[PDB]
């Protein structure tokens, strides 16, 4: 790359044509709507969980992605490594707003199912989710060639789904639900970063933290 | 204002919650829709006309805004000083797009009316608007015998109005047309700059030039 | 281009490695330095003069760049079309600061020399430059294959030179002077926009207006 | 905080007056310079270590900062919780660059000292630092028998110190070393984010990851 690439003011001002929204704008768009089911992706949507994925990679498959298909990894990831996962502020704000609305709150994750899991407790605890709004996390798993989330959004009648991945947005689209994008943080170990806004979907401002 | 204020990455990544759109997105939204009337504000929407307004302020009221109520100024402004106005590329793109659709093109200005005007010719020439799509500039306002921007949009069944000022957006909203915002350039002499998107309207990307 | 290109937060936060400065920072870096000669480029540095260049193009060579070698154009451009040129705020601030310092102020322009010129008066007037700091504009002209400015920076012992063009910065470099970049506005008819910072030079923040 | 705040192009193009640099620019500045001692702060400079700090706050002082004065926390933090810390790519690039130069690599941390520490191994492993360039982590501070970050930089003749906090920059400045700033990530639990560039120091581009 050039040592001194420079810039110009067209470039400095240039905006991607993205429908950006705030939590306040979402809440307003739902004003007077009665309680409904809504859902959240977990990783890079409500939890910065890269710490535990990074430990798993290093412990179980330093050269490859094999750790993500290792049951010994998932058993660690789902039963205590989320103690090191950093809650996202956008998620605190979204979840408070949905509890305010009286909405049923679901978490739908591509993480693999394990014998036991403490993830539901970590989420209920960290985000102050009352018993009545909280539901046990759905571990839909990862199966290339299939969006494992879509069936679950349909089964739970989820009408809004938040996620950082293209699969989160298209799971919502698959069922006619409203898909809303959260920015994956740039220090996530899950790379490349997705193209937020790539489906014409809403993207929440400042949602990387 | 510290000499060395510094910054941080939250501020660097910070986005206003704005519904940004492109010309391509607007065109996409109109696919299959029959020819219709569309409208443009003039100043800082299709022409950077500050050069003529700057000269008029210096010439007719260097220490006030009285030049804007001075018939002598308007006669100059509407009969040749737009030879120094700079066409905005966002407008070239939109007018080409609407002409290709077979839309009727209208211009609705709050400039004071004059005995003669050469602004219609300047616009048809600069923007290569065919005679069949072109319409004489409409001078809207609140002087006796005039109609407001709103009433003209209603009269001409204008379905989409493009403008840089709050009043262009509200004019369209008042009659249920689609108000679409264009950025006023930072070097405009019409200050302060409006808050594009202040009504949750669509704002065109990169529309300051 | 894709209809919905999207973005990510690495891209949103990404900064070119540019030495950005404020007028306050420049003034501080010169604190206690005795009066010296400094110089300014005119076009897109102190004056948004695109109005007159745009009129010249349209009047004299709508299909080409031939107007810039037409003496009939320069005679118009240098004797009254700068009445439509919009002073830049960065230049008001820079020039006030240099007058404060007791600096000798020069304007060095690639515009062609004419029989008479009112540009010096326009500049002295618009920027409130006292007789003692003001010097007549130097019309160095345009001669491909030669930086016509460098000899003049040498002759006048100019120690700091402000400009939007690569030739302004390298004229300063040619003579060991401090070259400082001003952003060309995105609505200028002089395109493409230069790569500000391309020589490792300082670039003044917000200098497009 | 309006629901729909909008924006304008002055704000969109606005740049803080910061001396931004790249790794390539830093390396260029060191061309021909013999091997030397360089230094790195640890937390939010070379490691995103918030995961361990977040767990310690929840574990040892959920409602205060007392965990930072709790020997039990530090013993955990310095003896394994950095397996969940995420290496910053800006640090990989700088350490590789300095190692290739044959520079001595130092780490100077304000973390509390412990009986044993495994952080040196974590850093040498994660960053592939050869034994000949690696040095045991230095724990600096103001406890009896300790020396400050400044005194250690002086002691080890560290010529360049990289850090995210104000105190890293001032430490280097105090002894006449080159203080270079790295952006603290927005999802760090160490808040508020510092104003990188607050002392007119160089700030590395894109250094939040
Ligand atoms: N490196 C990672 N950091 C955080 N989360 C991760 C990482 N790698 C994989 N994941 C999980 C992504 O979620 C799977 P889903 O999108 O199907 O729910
Ligand atoms: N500086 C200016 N002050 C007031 N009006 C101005 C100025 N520059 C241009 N204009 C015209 C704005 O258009 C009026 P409209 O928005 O009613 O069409
Ligand atoms: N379109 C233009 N707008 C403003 N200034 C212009 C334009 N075209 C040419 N110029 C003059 C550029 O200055 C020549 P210099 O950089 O040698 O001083
Ligand atoms: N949340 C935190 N509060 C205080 N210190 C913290 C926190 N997270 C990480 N750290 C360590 C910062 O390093 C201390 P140093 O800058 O003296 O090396
Ligand atoms: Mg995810
Ligand atoms: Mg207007
Ligand atoms: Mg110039
Ligand atoms: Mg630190």
């Amino acid at each position: 790359s050039p040592l001194n690439p420079g810039t110009n003011v067209a470039r400095l001002a240039e905006q991607a044509p993205i429908h950006w929204v705030s939590v306040a704008q979402i809440e307003n768009s739902l004003a007077g709507r009665p309680p409904m089911a809504v859902g959240f992706d977990i990783d890079d949507t409500v939890l910065f969980s890269s710490p535990g994925f990074w430990r798993g990679k290093k412990t179980f498959s330093p050269e490859s992605e094999d750790y993500l298909k290792n049951p010994v990894f998932w058993e660690k990831m789902n039963n205590g490594w989320d103690e090191f996962s950093i809650p996202k502020e956008v998620a605190r704000q979204l979840i408070d707003m949905h509890v305010r609305r009286g909405d049923a709150i679901f978490f739908v994750t591509g993480r693999s199912p394990t014998k036991t899991e403490t993830v539901s407790k970590t989420l209920a605890d960290n985000f102050h989710i009352p018993a009545t709004n909280m539901n046990p996390v759905i571990f839909a798993g990862d199966k290339p060639g299939q969006n494992t989330k879509s069936q679950w959004l349909q089964d739970k009648n989820i009408r809004i789904f938040y996620g950082d991945s293209d699969n989160d947005i298209t799971a919502a689209r698959d069922v006619g639900a409203r898909g809303i994008r959260i920015l994956r943080a740039s220090n996530s170990t899950y790379k490349p970063l997705p193209q937020a806004g790539a489906f014409g979907e809403e993207v929440i401002v400042n949602s990387e933290y």
